[PDB]
């Protein structure tokens, strides 16, 4: 169980470092894949980029059991499937007590390597392509709130 990261941390605006090859398959990315696991679950998340916990890796897991299967992706690249975008709710483990609108591709492309470096491409829609997105802009230091561009549904949960 390892501390999330808080908006305001300079860590969270870095571009995050890929996953070196020699450490696929390895204990060590097995046990920060585990404290990931942990820590993500433990406060109640659907996914947590390895940046919020102050580790620089492009390195992301997700999962809900609009269920979205348990993934842990290394080194993503993400190509749009088409123009079409689309709005929905958003909240962030480093941004507490807060959720926002934002607008994001409706159907994605995603690429990348599980943790033995196994390839991984899925195409994907609605709400498993936003969280995708979501968390790969961790890796490139943005947080939801940079996204935003109807400032009118941003706001405190409990308010809204
Ligand atoms: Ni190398
Ligand atoms: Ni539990
Ligand atoms: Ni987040």
């Amino acid at each position: 169980i390892r501390e999330i990261l808080k908006m305001g941390d300079e860590r969270l605006l870095r571009i995050a470092q890929p996953v070196p090859s020699e450490l696929l398959g390895s204990e060590e990315l097995q046990r920060l894949i585990d404290d990931m696991f942990e820590t993500m679950h433990h406060v109640g998340g659907v996914g947590l980029a390895a940046p919020q916990i102050g580790v620089d890796l492009q390195l992301v897991i997700f999962g809900f059991e609009p269920a979205v299967p348990p993934t842990i992706l290394l080194n993503p690249r993400i190509t749009p499937l088409d123009d079409e975008m689309e709005e929905g709710w958003e909240g962030c483990l480093s941004v507490p007590g807060l959720r926002g609108a934002v607008s994001r591709h409706r159907r994605i492309r995603y690429q990348g390597l599980d943790p033995q470096g196994q390839p991984i491409d899925r195409s994907v829609e609605g709400f498993h392509a936003r969280v995708v997105q979501h968390e790969c802009d961790h890796l490139i230091g943005r947080l939801y709130p940079s996204r935003i561009t109807d400032f009118s549904k941003f706001g405190f949960t409990e308010v809204l």
